[PDB]
């Protein structure tokens, strides 16, 4: 019952405004690091520090509620995903569900 | 103050219609998914042809968010009234650095 949101503001302009929801810390970075391939490491964080706004939302089993972290938080565990293995389209991968009727939450309200 | 209402809005089935909002009170949120409608009954049509809405509230105490159901912002938008541009008015702030919850660590 994993569940990470990702609340993404590519610009200052609120217009560029997307989010993404996995089902695991995992798929949120391999999500965010499919994005910047959709065209290295420090280059890749170079387009991570770029985002103008990134908070992530991770699920809570027992609160059932969404805890806000800050985008420093996401930048630690991708910098250790990414030494265990040795135009930007924020679509791609972009979800793990079809429907928030899939989500750890309301499923478990039945 | 410390009063945040987050709505994630996924417009068709594509998640590529995804875009999200930010408001300061159940007001703004309310007047905000009004908004986008006018860019009465037809309101009703409007709401059920948005694939997705996940409204999210913030609880200053335990400062976490909690998710909602669709029908938890239609009923409060039901009581406020007694294509479609989703980016007009979708953020009371200019960066989460204003948000209640990321002021609260200073």
């Amino acid at each position: 019952e994993s569940h990470i949101i990702l609340l993404i503001q590519q610009g200052s302009d609120p217009k560029t405004r997307i989010w993404s929801d996995h089902c695991s810390l995992r798929s949120a970075i391999e999500y965010i690091v499919g994005v910047y391939q959709t065209n290295d490491v420090s280059r890749f964080f170079n387009f991570f520090d770029e985002i103008y706004d990134c908070v992530p939302l991770v699920y809570d089993r027992h609160f059932r509620a969404y805890i806000p972290h800050e985008k420093q938080w996401l930048l630690h565990h991708a910098q250790e995903y990414l030494t265990a293995a040795r135009k930007y389209d924020f679509s791609r991968h972009c979800t793990d569900y079809g429907h928030s009727y899939e989500w750890p939450y309301f499923r478990s309200l039945r």
